[PDB]
């Protein structure tokens, strides 16, 4: 469409960099990450898997270069989150791989800060026991850099747990989700590795 | 980030070597393999499978070429596994497909150790029957690299079992993890192969 | 820790490369250089001598190979400084060695890229008269490769001079602190040479 | 297709075993044997020979050996008749070399058990006289391992003959279809060979 | 590891071949087929289909080139399956994909004989009724190119089935199993094809 | 690409035959056929010709010689339908030249079996008249093979006809895809020639 | 293995064609379709889906050019569906991805014929109700070119439906298997489609 | 001929792949199946046999590996049906050996998928009885894998029978051809089998 | 013109590679596919056929030997497509042959990758219905190797549709055109096979 976009997309995308960390300087880098959770869509009791409707945010920046004069142009493009690199973070017990809802589509701007929001349905474990009762069950699962170490990368939240988008009519009740940030340590290394653990403790309605 | 640990990146993926055992003099190549239990997560009577979710510990060294002096510097740096060679090590008994729960991210030292620890949950033939009952019931599957032989890979486990990080309230309770290491010959085959037999007892709580 | 990464270090340390500059086509060697100004420590009227307390970030790309397939592994290791080749960089009127605040260690990373960021005290020539007044002192110091020439060394900087850093409460404000990049010749030889001239202007709170 | 499905083929074929009697205690093979008679195509007066469309239940149990941890997996493979050893049941008195009707594939589960059914076309000598007659006409043609004594293989059989499946205007009516268990001697050998002799009544309908 | 080793990969994966059958000469490719049956995990009665584990071991001759004169050397080594061209050996009737239980590696041969195991978890059609009875059930299915014809490729088989790695505690015993090489025809192609028909025949302990 | 299949071809291709029927003992070559009804594309009232949308399964296998011993190798090679013999099978009343929608490859195999499927677009003689109307119409085509007498060819189906493909939005509803076998005689020669008959009912939706 | 056959496809597939319809002059591509009806596996009451193992025979011509002169030499070669162009057809109705049951190769011919047979497990829409009764129930499925329009692609037929394959013992018996050729119009385009209502009708034994 | 094309069937042949199912995660190898019925050839009232001339369409999808990246090459190439693996579809009650007619070729394709089309000569039980009446006699066939269960091998087709090509001037007239996927169950084996049972009506002219 | 052109097209020409996959090792070869849609012709709503011109962009690489030094020459050599082999991409279904547009010239390069785009005049079916309509109409067509596998051939997309070549004064309008790679089943073949699927969708002005 606009010419001007375009010489955007294709500066960043075919002069602009290759998998590899733009930034030389000593920076790690952090990502933001936050957590939608839309729906927990069910709960198997034989299994003791949870599965969960979540979308992702994940915010991080990237070095990039302004080759020609920026002029007032398209400040945000859109590209396929393939064409550039996305951070590691997965979910530490998840009992099968997570499908993604919606297309990996991921949202640039021109500071080189970058959002990506996956959809997704994970299956984890937690025990369902007791979701009947008043008390309720608590399910926790871990997301994190799998091979990133808090030296190369640092996670950090801005909330809790955003519990709006649930779903007004979901098979189960939120009676509190919480993100806390944590740094652990793992008996492979002697670096701090830091995950962020969502704590969710849900009832039937 | 750090443009010290950019260079370090590049060189080793660009320049150092492609699949290739990198090793010329006589030397097999030994990969230690530990096993994390984490949760058995299901069994099926019927089908007389059962599920583990286990972490692999799985370390090597690769032969590297230091061009550039190294001067204080990344000492480690994360990569995707597809980056560099992993090693075939496969359960033999596994009735599906495993599926990988974590990021395949592989750490890389200096020293050209690596350390790659991929989260797993496999299915694998075993019959689940007197799980009830006090006795327990036992389960084995090996693991080891499918096609290599003792001369190429070796084999080498430090102890018998990780428990430590598995579940508080997981379904079944183990009796005992152990990993003992054996080799076994295939009528294939006149080499010797070496394979670590994860023999696990469990019962239900 | 992690025998991925043990791998690393030794495979670029031992295999790898001895002081020699690994790169054989014509291509000169880019270092960049940029100050954090920590702080004006003191100021010496008699001595006309002034003390700074600096950081010297230094970037630079070394030819690294790689032997083993890089797996997702350890991405930037960090070594000591005397294990690599630094840069000669050096501040051209010190009126004595300048010592060094921090450990040497530098960053390096797969790419080869490698970040050394030494902390320095440095005391060079510079007339302190006229601080108390408001109009203050300007002093200049030039940093740039003793021996190499434009031809072997390159300099480049991202900014002018790093503030933030510098302390609050410092005995001399800083009225503005400049890094320009120039290139000089010298009656020795032909060739040019590229300094970075540091000038700061500062006087007393 | 399954990953998990290939391993088990793998394991069994190319490791496992080449033809030799897997048992190495003193257990003769057992092969349970049945007649699924389903129809009796034709009958030549001259000739006096007669053409039976039969398939043939055949059930032993091999020793295999369990590498991998079987887990819930692939419990039933099938696999070409060439791939393993098949027993030498053969008629007795058949006029011509049989024909086989169906693909070789034999179903294989992890007990070891086999089970392999041929659909064959014999021909096999028999008087047709009087098949109009009321009375009809009697057959029998007795199969057996030819060169196995009752020592090496035993032969077994569940029931008289399967009439179920005959066809339904099948030119020739089954009086009685019976498959008797008996152990002859022949003069070659001292020792005792089993064959279970089919012994078909029939006559046009 | 060895140098001779490495220059033995290389010569051949990198010089000796691409995708084609090197045998200019008449001589079509034999491929010898054996199956190890590992066990019969699991029968379904609605569905019909039964799933089997097996390995397949399968072996054929490539035409290699020497170069360099060999040396006493690394006489066999492992590749992965990707590297060389292997067989499309097929069941044909397999309700699902089969899945990969090992990693796909080969052992090559100087001789350039090649062998190559795969371990499957197959699902095929067959129905399980009167599994519990006494006389068993037989289920066949069939494996052979389904490409190529006899003149292409011609299949071979050692032994009738290898019931020795069969599992001891195996849900079904395993009454016989066998694999009978034929040749058949199709209403599509006037050329022969070649299969092994696998015929197990089992039952419940 | 693959150094094992490329001999595979060179060896059939090149050394194993020319077009000659490679059969030496007496046995007529059977061809299966199948039609998978694609679409009625048009009908044309004046012409009073149909155009189907087809593709034709064709099977056959041929004697293939196996020179090099095979390995597991590359099972099924695909190649140009010029490079084999093909069946002469043609529409009895074309009233044009039927055209081909794909390329001519055809799957082979090691048995010799081979499997050709062209996609046609053919033009038969049939009176579209009452087609509106709620019987419909039919209209009936003979294929087979043109010179070959039952003799030498003999031509087999599986099934009726193959309805699923079928286009949903046609313009033309299926009431019914026949293909049955029939076999006939011409005044030309006394010799059988089979033929196989697709009568085809359908009306407007 | 044939240096001869080694040149046939090495000649086609190297320098003959890219994906193109290599035919310039006005001609539609025509393929025949026919299908075999392997068996119909299951049906699910609930899911009303069912499922069909069929063979699809697909016939189609494509351009080929003859380089070398042909001698007499290797007529029909195997190669990988991959290498050359196939057909889209597809289902119309298919609740799920359909499975292969065999490998994908196709038999060429020098003429240009190509033959290509898949096996495929399909699921479609369809009411499972009343398969008891003795009228059985009734399902159809379309088969055709998703993109291609008549004039692109022309879809043809030999017969009804190939029921000989039907095994013998299925769970469901075949009342009548049609493959009718329709021509439809969609409202996304004026252009007719072709493609084959598989229509089969079923009942339980 | 073509290099290009050269390279593509070594590649796949050499090293893509030994029998075995490709296909590691779990899904089922659909085939589908097409009958061509060419001819009726002969009734045989003495021996109530017929005569069919079919050619069987087949196709299945393989997974296939490319290693060299495709660039517009040889798209399908031919190759002997021995090459690759093929599916075991055999006739039920085929009183004798089947006859190929054609060469076994079979294209593949670069997808992966295959097409096979044997022709085919096949001789099964049937009553000739009251041909000549205008009733017709009715003959039913049942093709479907021997061995594979429909878990391994799902049948599916596009069309009732392909009555386009049936020979004008055949000895019987086709009154109707349908092939009728069907699942079925038999005694030995609790899973499903499916089979497609071709079905064809047909009288003297 | 050149000598140095001239050796290097005889050299690749003369001595080079026969039609034969050139790659020994095991990797498939992938050929990108691009579409790029030029103009819609015209539809027609009783022929329901549409009409196209495309061209198609097709990519691989094929294996080339050097031999004599490759010194600064002519790096890109145009040849006819008739010299090297091409792949068999063609139309699933295309009412007509295509015609080709333009010559048939092929860009062949050092590292062996060629470049083929055809220009084409495609019919495919797909009803025209509703063009005028402003919802539109939408057309599908899958081009995919008819005889290749995935396993031998594999296809690879790198965007969804090309309209900046579109005509700006066509006479019907793109709302969209798209290309997604989807793999796909036959029951021809157990083998996967992969096509790309052009889905436009287009109205009237």
């Amino acid at each position: 469409t606009k010419k001007s976009r375009e010489e955007i997309v294709k500066e960043i995308l075919g002069r602009a960099n290759p998998n590899n960390i733009p930034i030389v300087d000593e920076q790690p880098v952090k990502v933001s990450f936050k957590y939608s959770l839309q729906d927990i869509y069910t709960a198997d009791v034989g299994t003791d898997q949870v599965e969960l409707g979540l979308w992702l945010v994940i915010s991080w920046k990237d070095r990039s270069l302004s080759w020609s004069n920026e002029c007032t142009t398209f400040n945000e493009l859109t590209l396929p989150s393939k064409y550039i690199w996305l951070p590691h973070i997965e979910v530490y017990n998840s009992i099968g791989k997570p499908g993604i809802h919606s297309d990996q589509l991921v949202r640039v701007y021109k500071d080189g800060t970058v959002t990506f929001v996956p959809q997704y349905t994970i299956r984890f474990s937690c025990a369902l026991e007791n979701v009947t009762t008043e008390q309720g069950a608590a399910c926790t699962l871990k997301f994190g850099p799998w091979t990133y170490d808090v030296r190369d990368l640092v996670l950090d939240e801005s909330q809790q747990v955003d519990l709006t988008t649930y779903a007004g009519g979901e098979r189960f009740q939120l009676i509190e989700a919480k993100q806390k940030v944590n740094k652990k340590t793992y008996p492979c290394c002697p670096q701090s590795f830091e995950d962020i653990e969502l704590r969710v403790t849900f009832k039937k309605i």
